[PDB]
């Protein structure tokens, strides 16, 4: 089960911790990605959990966008977790640094409701532009289901508890 967290409200839990080596050692029901709307996992926590895979994140997610097409930004669709997880919920933020409209990640959160448990990173955060803060505040006003997670940098995990 999940262990070292910090308890935020009655269902959003927080460790400093790379949700690759959670996501390893947990091996969660769902695992969030931060995905693309065209599941290109090419850096991030995307990079880094397709990495973890050895690519076969990426050979399947070419296979569903074949398939399916793009995702939606606000979108998620459900695929294998590989050896990380059950399942790997990749949830499409907005990526401020092109000028996607930050109110989609209230959207992109409402994803997680369909799931009673998961390990995740801060949507929109990272390589996607937004203000991790307001993406947690975002998470915690918008999900409902328990939600741990895992933020990579220590120095914006420390910031994230102290000013929450
Ligand atoms: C490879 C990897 N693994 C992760 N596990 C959890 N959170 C992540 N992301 C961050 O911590 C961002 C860096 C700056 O602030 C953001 C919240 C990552 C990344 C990038």
């Amino acid at each position: 089960s999940f262990s070292g967290y910090l308890k935020l409200t009655d269902n959003v839990y927080i460790k400093n911790a790379d949700i690759v080596e959670e996501a390893k050692k947990v091996k969660p029901t769902v695992v969030v990605n931060a995905a693309n709307v065209y599941l290109k996992h090419g850096g991030g926590v995307a990079g880094a959990l397709n990495k973890a895979t050895n690519n076969a994140m990426q050979v399947e997610s070419d296979d569903y966008i074949a398939t399916n097409g793009p995702l939606k930004v606000g979108g998620s669709c459900v695929l294998s977790g590989h050896n990380l997880a059950k399942h790997c919920l990749h949830v499409v933020g907005p990526n401020v640094n092109k000028g996607e409209d930050i109110q989609l990640l209230k959207s992109a959160y409402e994803n997680f409701n369909q799931h009673e448990v998961l390990l995740a990173p801060l949507l929109s955060a990272g390589i996607f532009g937004a203000d991790p803060i307001h993406s947690l505040r975002v998470c915690v006003d918008t999900v409902r289901t328990n939600v741990y997670l895992a933020v990579f940098d220590k120095n914006l995990y420390d910031k994230l508890v102290s000013s929450f």
